[PDB]
C-alpha cells in the first residue's frame, strides 16, 4: 500500500526508465545473469551466454529487457490496482517458467542497483523508498498467487 505522494516518486523515476527503456532492460537482466548465475539457466534461449560481453552484444537479451520493463512498467501506472495485469505473469512464471520467488526480489533488488549506477545522485531516498514499497507490493501480489497455486 502506498500513498499518492509515494506513487508520484514511483512514477517520476519510471520516467527514467522509459527515456531509455533498452539500455535499462539490458542492465536489469545482466545484473541478476552476473550476480545470481542460476537465474540464466531458466533461459533456454540465453543460457548460451557465456562471458558478460556476450551479454552485452546479445540483442536478443535488450529485446528482452525491453519486454520485461514494458510489462512492469504497464503495471506500476495502475498504481497497485493492477489483478488483471498480474495474473497471467503470475500463472505463467510459475507454471510453465517455474521462476521461484526468491528470484523476483533478485530482480527487484537489481532494479534499485541500476538506477543508482546510471543515476547517481538523481535517485533519491525518497524515490528508493517508494521505489521498494512498489516492487514489495508486485511481489508480494505474486507471492499471493503463488500460494494459491503450490509452488514453490
Ligand atoms: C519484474 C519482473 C518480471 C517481469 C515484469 C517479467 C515479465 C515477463 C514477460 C512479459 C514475459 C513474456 C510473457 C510471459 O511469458 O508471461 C516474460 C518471460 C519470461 N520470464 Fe519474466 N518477468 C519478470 C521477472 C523474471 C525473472 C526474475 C525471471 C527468471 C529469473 C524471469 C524469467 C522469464 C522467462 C524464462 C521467460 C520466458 C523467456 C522466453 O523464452 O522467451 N522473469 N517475463
Amino acid at each position: 500500500g502506498l500513498s499518492d505522494g509515494e506513487w508520484q516518486q514511483v512514477l517520476n523515476v519510471w520516467g527514467k526508465v522509459e527515456a531509455d527503456i533498452a539500455g535499462h532492460g539490458q542492465e536489469v537482466l545482466i545484473r541478476l545473469f552476473t550476480g545470481h548465475p542460476e537465474t540464466l539457466e531458466k533461459f533456454d534461449k540465453f543460457k548460451h551466454l557465456k562471458t558478460e560481453a556476450e551479454m552485452k552484444a546479445s540483442e536478443d537479451l535488450k529485446k528482452h529487457g525491453t519486454v520485461v520493463l514494458t510489462a512492469l512498467g504497464g503495471i506500476l501506472k495502475k498504481k497497485g490496482h493492477h489483478e488483471a495485469e498480474l495474473k497471467p505473469l503470475a500463472q505463467s512464471h510459475a507454471t510453465k517458467h517455474k521462476i521461484p520467488i526468491k528470484y523476483l526480489e533478485f530482480i527487484s533488488d537489481a532494479i534499485i542497483h541500476v538506477l543508482h549506477s546510471k543515476h547517481p545522485g538523481d535517485f533519491g531516498a525518497d524515490a528508493q523508498g517508494a521505489m521498494t514499497k512498489a516492487l514489495e507490493l508486485f511481489r508480494n501480489d505474486i507471492a499471493a498467487k503463488y500460494k494459491e497455486l503450490g509452488f514453490q
